[PDB]
């Protein structure tokens, strides 16, 4: 009889994560991402209007402008943006 929570498949990004369209929404330090369509607390230009094919919905980690890895602005006024707590798929190899 099982005594461990059902296995969870980790999310991971390929390449630099420009193709990432998963649901992860937490930064490397555990902070909660700000929604892309929100301008509070941080104003920015990474909007779905300006990156219409980048999947900039909700507050999911994304890489619309092809930086090093998926990222987000955070909801904390003291922290503008962070890379997300996401590993590269190739790490498990």
């Amino acid at each position: 009889a099982p005594t461990e929570q059902r296995p969870g498949v980790q999310e991971c990004y390929h390449g630099n994560g420009q193709s990432y369209r998963g649901t992860y929404s937490t930064t490397v330090t555990g902070r909660t991402c700000q929604a892309w369509s929100s301008m509070t607390p941080h104003s920015h230009s990474r909007t779905p209007e300006y990156y219409p094919n980048a999947g900039l919905i909700m507050n999911y980690c994304r890489n619309p402008d092809a930086v090093a890895a998926p990222y987000c602005y955070t909801r904390d006024p003291g922290v503008r943006w962070e890379y997300c707590n996401l590993t590269q798929c190739s790490d498990a190899e």
